[PDB]
RNA sequence: AAUUGAAGAGUUUGAUCAUGGCUCAGAUUGAACGCUGGCGGCAGGCCUAACACAUGCAAGUCGAACGGUAACAGGAAGAAGCUUGCUUCUUUGCUGACGAGUGGCGGACGGGUGAGUAAUGUCUGGGAAACUGCCUGAUGGAGGGGGAUAACUACUGGAAACGGUAGCUAAUACCGCAUAACGUCGCAAGACCAAAGAGGGGGACCUUCGGGCCUCUUGCCAUCGGAUGUGCCCAGAUGGGAUUAGCUAGUAGGUGGGGUAACGGCUCACCUAGGCGACGAUCCCUAGCUGGUCUGAGAGGAUGACCAGCCACACUGGAACUGAGACACGGUCCAGACUCCUACGGGAGGCAGCAGUGGGGAAUAUUGCACAAUGGGCGCAAGCCUGAUGCAGCCAUGCCGCGUGUAUGAAGAAGGCCUUCGGGUUGUAAAGUACUUUCAGCGGGGAGGAAGGGAGUAAAGUUAAUACCUUUGCUCAUUGACGUUACCCGCAGAAGAAGCACCGGCUAACUCCGUGCCAGCAGCCGCGGUAAUACGGAGGGUGCAAGCGUUAAUCGGAAUUACUGGGCGUAAAGCGCACGCAGGCGGUUUGUUAAGUCAGAUGUGAAAUCCCCGGGCUCAACCUGGGAACUGCAUCUGAUACUGGCAA
RNA sequence: GCGGCCCCCUGGACGAAGACUGACGCUCAGGUGCGAAAGCGUGGGGAGCAAACAGGAUUAGAUACCCUGGUAGUCCACGCC
RNA sequence: CGGCCGCAAGGUUAAAACUCAAAUGAAUUGACGGGGGCCCGCACAAGCGGUGGAGCAUGUGGUUUAAUUCGAUGCAACGCG
RNA sequence: GUUCCCGGGCCUUGUACACACCGCCCGUCACACCAUGGGAGUGGGUUGCAAAAGAAGUAGGUAGCUUAACCUUCGGGAGGG
RNA sequence: AAUAUG
RNA sequence: CGCGGGGUGGAGCAGCCUGGUAGCUCGUCGGGCUCAUAACCCGAAGAUCGUCGGUUCAAAUCCGGCCCCCGCAACCA
RNA sequence: GAAGCAGCCAUCAUUUAAAGAAAGCGUAAUAGCUCACUGGUCGAGUCGGCCUGCGCGGAAGAUGUAACGGGGCUAAACCAU
RNA sequence: CCAAGGCGCUUGAGAGAACUCGGGUGAAGGAACUAGGCAAAAUGGUGCCGUAACUUCGGGAGAAGGCACGCUGAUAUGUAGG
RNA sequence: CACGAAUGGCGUAAUGAUGGCCAGGCUGUCUCCACCCGAGACUCAGUGAAAUUGAACUCGCUGUGAAGAUGCAGUGUACCC
RNA sequence: ACCUCGAUGUCGGCUCAUCACAUCCUGGGGCUGAAGUAGGUCCCAAGGGUAUGGCUGUUCGCCAUUUAAAGUGGUACGCGAGCUGGGUUUAGAACGUCGUGAGACAGUUCGGUCCCUAUCUGCCGUGGGCGCUGGAGAACUGAGGGGGGCUGCUCCUAGUACGAGAGGACCGGAGUGGACGCAUCACUGGUGUUCGGGUUGUCAUGCCAAUGGCACUGCCCGGUAGCUAAAUGCGGAAGAGAUA
């Protein structure tokens, strides 16, 4: 990075701009969807397969998930397999039958809830 | 005057003897770093980016080759204001001169650098078919004419650099003709080629009274010579690599033409088909070399800055001119990279010259003084120029000299340190007393490097000329950059001036305290896990000194690539075995040749330098006389045992 | 490196006496030939044995030692290494 | 790595970086060998009686506790000091 | 009784052992680190071979254009640029 | 027979 | 609402025409062997015969239920 | 430039007609300028909800008025008779 | 491109527009088009020189990439050869 | 997810109207298309088809509608050819 | 599952549009945690404008570098009697997977015909008849209807307002480009097979000479007029009226 310069104010701005680009970027964690599990199946792909019904919001192929019952996280992960009816698909929306299983998941309890959530960058700027 | 020269130790094991590596004590350096540093002498001091550069300086010189007044210094005449006899101001080359300019010579030398360059180069020894400025000896000419042109004037383009148009004007510049062998070309007869004048002074004849003309000095020209300088050619020697084995079309040879100062595939045309190659061609990597330096007992090895010889290069790349000599470090042209200035149209530059700066790197210096001296360029000399050179500045970088006191001094002071707490030590050291004052500090004096050159005189030589000039004597004025010189004399008062490494074994020199297998030391083998002679600190001790130590670097030690001077049964090492070409070596007898070899002699082997014997710098280092060495090589003359050749 | 028998072709060393040639020698980088066992190419042959590989034992484990089978190979021709 | 040979496996020619101070030879003494000979002891053999199970005595380890004083632990400690 | 076991003595033999088999010592794997070979390729430098290119300068040739010294018949030739 | 590690 | 065979201690096991003190392996906890450890050896803990009614002196041994695992059917979000 | 209104706390009372240690603009902060509360003045209706009748807004779409059939209507609507 | 020989395709005649068909050409840029350099274009002969990785050693190969090329005269009243 | 060693694996020169990709050349393929020359398309003369067709004096818009109206309703617009 | 299986030919692209406003940009305003500025958000506003490429079956999307700005939707996911046929419902073949298999896969790869002369309506241009009250010729009024309606950058106002400084204006003026449309050949260019020249091969004109024919206009170099865009002139307005 080679600069021979004009005015000192632009230099004081460009060091601040460099620091701002340097700065760690993300902060926001917000739900995309909520889904309810019923009727477990077993599979060699992932161990167990939790049949699901998405109760609220949208479900997308790769996002972090929180599998929870009554304010405890039962199991933790990133959304691994999104299956609808008989085929893996990119996305699913509330009121729809689904299946999901995660590698080394064998821990299904019916009536547990999956919260799938979107993570959004912000890029802080020094001032 | 000359052969006095060679050391080993530590370390593999429980222990030993071998083999064998590793490591150290040595010497040395264009050194750096670390810590510390008083003065002096001498020597030496960018080995990195052949990277780029601000500003200044680095060769010009002759009016005695020439127009000239652009200088400006006088003089005169004249024109004028008067100071009234002188000042003043326009002319004037009259005159001491002298810018720009013309012409000649110098700019091709010296200085700097090590990029490229493995031989085309270099070194040694020989050679033939060559030229060679200036500079000297010899023999003779130096006759008679002519045309331009820059400068300079009048115009005119330009920001600047730098010019344009038209006339005028000289010359030791330029060009014809005459004149010409002993010269060139030819068998000869013959043909043809040169010139330049300038300067000083002077009786006679005379002069368009400018000088003609005489006489002296010098320059011009041709030729035969000298010494010098350079080009050319051949042999041998002169880095590394075979995991580079094939290489050469102008290549190799011939003839003829052309070309160079000259031999020449030097270059063409044509003809022939060779050349080089295991004694390492070719290619690649790498490098300036030698006389020498350094090391080494020698043999050898490493190294080639300093110093000198030679070669090569000069922003990158190429070519030619001028000239005696360049394919030109501060010349030219063109092309390229790149840098700058600018009015933007168009122009400018090559510090590896001396200083000096950026950058680089561990790291190598003052933008000094002077032509006083030596040696150069030009000139007749004066003179001028000389960043060559002579000197100084800076740096403990190296070498070397000297000082930082001397003598006395026991109560063997205190303190420090140890201490079986008896004492011991630090330590005659200190303290004290008696002395000396180098070198510094300060005030005074003063060689040599200066011989010459200049000016004036005289003689002698010269001449038609007591001239006039040179030579050779004499005499008088002078000529020091460094320089507050070297060196000497006088004064005060121990005053101003000692640090650094190391102490287990190697390896000279020992205890205590702290830390406690931590922290750290280590060149090598190794030390430290609470009593560390190996760490940290102190005390003590040893080595060495204005330096000391570490590091890097090379040789040594290393007979550890072994020629001198090694091994290979089992330690690393004999191809699995054999036949065989090139290569090495060869029974025994006689003759011969004399290559190798051995002897002798001459020439050469640069000088510096090393060595041996001397001298001189206040003494050494350093400087310097003479000799030896000059270890080699070539040619020539000899010897004939041995080896080789040849003959039986 | 070659051990049954016999033949054919055919190598060399050594002795014996005697004869002849008359240094024709010794060694040899480069180069060339030969060169066990294993292995490879093609086509045959294959009784034993024996990699591989299998199974049964042993053992903590035993894909080994040990034991039972058993392929390539071991055999031959001609080539190669 | 490159060259060369070879069908390939492979052979041949043949390094450097780097790392470590020993690698290593023979020989000597000892110790050791599931090496050998020789040879002895309640070593085994041939026998007799016991311990190890039971209950108790005492010591040890360990546990526990305010303290369970401290040392001793293969033969060569545990009715030990 | 001395075959077997433990322990011990003598001789002889073997040895990479000498804090003496309770010795010593091999290689994978796991781990960290260091250098190095290969590597689709990428980026430079150098350079052979074969062509294009052709400034400037020299050398060679010039029915043009232009021109002071020599020749001349005074027109021009010769010569130069 | 058979027996591993310090 | 679907075809096969099994259930004995912590885990895995023998009892089949032969219904007569539930014992044997692997782990677990102790003891022995060794200088010490693995290894090895001797031992101890360990139960309604899955669960029920019948069977019946005593039970996979003789039945039917409940239930569980495996067998294949066995989906396969 | 804080004394109610930039801050933090007290989350109360006094003086008092009436004034809450005060709600805002304002002031550099008080003041200024008012509110809450009341006096003077003037002059009679005044203030907030509730239940029902009828409207207003909430009301953005795709070829052209394009959600009274149209012109057009405040009765030619709506409600009751 | 012509000879001998044989033919002028059984509707014509006028306009000279979109657009379609068969063709020629083009500034500047040179695959940007598009599923895709498809289609057009460009190369194209002989002789000589020269020619890589790699390879079953034949190849690769015409590799790649260049140079010469008309006409007239002379060598030769038209030579070498037939 | 869900290769595989004769339903062959992996190498492979030469080869290919083969598949994918990229480079250079070259261009109206294109940014961005223009012009012209030929044959139709047009007028005239002659000859002369074909698919098709419930019947028709065969308008737009909005809405309705066996749910996307030339014919309906409402409305607008429209010389005849 | 109401229209359509005695046929409404299915995704995307290209060419060609058109409307809606829930407005991407340009306009006008309020509030702003609105210093300037750059913004944020909401309302009103549909006239005009509203990117090329890399990637791919490609919508979408990712990514590029731009621009006043790269709108969201409707229209048989506008548009195949206009075009493409890569994707996608044909027949080949293969791979994986599944099935004993024939075969299948909503997994994939390589290959693989887009028909039709326009009657009517509709739509774009240009005519004939008749009417308009005697007939005829000319020039107009303008009822009515369409096209046009874009925006960057520079300078001045002003380095002012505003602001600590940096930075950096409103509003109102003056130029000069892009985009796009209309006009048009003087210029620069293009074409220019009816104008000229060169040139290869061959035939004919008796022959030589000089021409002519033919070979893509044989090949090829030039170029008049006309027509042309890549050439060069111009355009978008100001203002008024009535209002959100």
């Amino acid at each position: 990075d080679l600069r021979y310069y004009s005015v000192i104010y632009n230099l004081i701005d460009e060091v601040k701009a460099a620091m701002s680009g340097m700065l760690s970027p993300e902060l926001k964690q917000q739900i995309i969807g909520l889904a309810e599990v019923r009727d477990v199946f077993k599979s060699p792909k992932f161990g167990a397969i939790a049949g699901c019904m998405v109760t609220e919001g949208v479900v997308k192929r790769h996002n972090p998930i929180r599998v929870l019952r009554d304010n405890v996280v039962i199991y933790e992960g990133e959304l691994e397999s999104l299956r609808r009816f008989k085929d893996d698909v990119n996305e699913v929306r509330n009121g729809m039958e689904c299946g999901i299983g995660v590698k080394n998941y064998n821990d299904v309890r019916t009536g547990d809830v999956i919260e799938v959530f979107e993570i959004i960058e912000i890029q802080r700027t020094i001032a």
